[PDB]
């Protein structure tokens, strides 16, 4: 039951996940997902966006994403509400 | 470095993986990946095809796929040659 997403979503979205700042840079159908830890280290993962099936892969972890204007909402596959991450550009 | 794949690849592809028969049924941008074990049980996983980034997700495992006419070649992300699966319709 995937809802297809807008295909043009270029930009830089930020938000929080477990107190770490997330920065998602999107270009075309790919991007980078960067997690800033409290000590200043960053973890950078490659992202790919599958717009027709509403899937975003970061590194090799599969998420569901939803685009609402400047906001991208990232969910686990089970849609666990406590794992939801909202990013905004 | 993803090469974009043809978007119309409907059909039923079969092959082998570790002596199990794989049957991949593709419809639009989704499909089912079925593994037949030697005892007759089957394992069925949902598949999604991301054509622009050349990614296929089965269940929640990420693969790279390549379409050559009636043949679909499925690779691990590291492209380990011993993990390659060739399916044909
Ligand atoms: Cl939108
Ligand atoms: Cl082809
Ligand atoms: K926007
Ligand atoms: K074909």
């Amino acid at each position: 039951q995937p809802v297809a997403q807008p295909t043009d979503i270029d930009g830089t979205y930020t938000g929080q996940d477990d107190g770490d700042r997330i920065t998602l840079v999107v270009t075309g159908t790919t991007g980078t997902w960067t997690e800033l830890e409290s000590d200043g280290d960053q973890k950078v993962k490659q992202v790919t966006f599958d717009s027709a099936n509403q899937r975003m892969i970061i590194g090799d972890d599969v998420k569901i994403y939803t685009v609402n204007g400047n906001q991208i909402v990232v969910d686990d596959m089970d849609r666990d509400p406590s794992d939801q991450i909202v990013l905004t550009k």
